[PDB]
């Protein structure tokens, strides 16, 4: 069995209980994006053609107040279906074990990505996440995540093409729409992501009124 319903319920409950500073979700997403960007930058050293699917390496944040969503897209190396399968099965089970053993030992759990389950820190602010990903060696896939969900990985033949990389669309919880506001987003990136050595872009939209 996969146990994704059980694992996502547990992590949703544990993460929201013990991390009262919800804004670190954006630190974990940018840090995962940065890691994936390092991977394609390195692969392109020996094979320049790896960048033919997308020449620019960046992270872009796209709020949408009408949809209630925050989207973080990068042009990193992306994930094959094998990669996403490995994350949903092997990594989720093992990292959950390490995460809550560190919880239970009173260890310092502030850097949650350390345990490989940094993805689920999205649950601090989001009630569901849609993962789109494209790796040079596979097709574009989409997978939906929610606390208790058992959605299947599906070939994305309807969404916009990524070229290469990963796009995380977070459906923001009702009482937390503050994380869709420009000034709040910019504050959070400045505070938690000074170390990042790729461009971080934010899409702002003119208001009417
Ligand atoms: C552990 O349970 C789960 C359950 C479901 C998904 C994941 C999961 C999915 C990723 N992946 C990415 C997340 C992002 O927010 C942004 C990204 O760009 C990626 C990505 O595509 N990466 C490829 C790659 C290659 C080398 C090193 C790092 C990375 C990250 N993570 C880091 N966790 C984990
Ligand atoms: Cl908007």
């Amino acid at each position: 069995f996969g146990f994704q319903a059980e694992i996502s319920q547990l992590l949703d409950l544990i993460i929201n209980t013990f991390y009262s500073n919800k804004e670190i979700f954006l630190r974990e997403l940018i840090s995962n994006s940065s890691d994936a960007l390092d991977k394609i930058r390195y692969a392109a050293l020996t094979d320049p053609s790896q960048l033919d699917s997308e020449k620019d390496l960046y992270i872009r944040i796209i709020p949408n107040k009408e949809e209630g969503t925050l989207t973080i897209r990068d042009t990193g190396i992306g994930m094959t279906k094998a990669d996403l399968v490995n994350n949903l099965g092997t990594i989720a089970k093992s990292g959950t074990k390490a995460f809550m053993e560190a919880l239970s030992s009173g260890a310092d759990i502030s850097m949650i990505g350390q345990f490989g389950v940094g993805f689920y820190s999205s649950y601090l602010v989001a009630e569901k996440v849609q993962v789109t990903t494209k790796h040079n060696d596979d097709e574009q896939y989409i997978w939906e995540s929610a606390a208790g969900g058992t959605f299947t990985i599906t070939e994305d033949t309807e969404g916009p093409r990524l070229g290469r990389g990963t796009s995380m669309k977070l459906f923001i919880k009702e009482d937390l729409k503050e994380y869709l506001e420009e000034k709040r987003i910019r504050e959070i990136v400045k505070k938690h992501s000074e170390f990042i050595s790729y461009p971080i872009q934010l899409v702002v939209t003119k208001e009417t009124e």
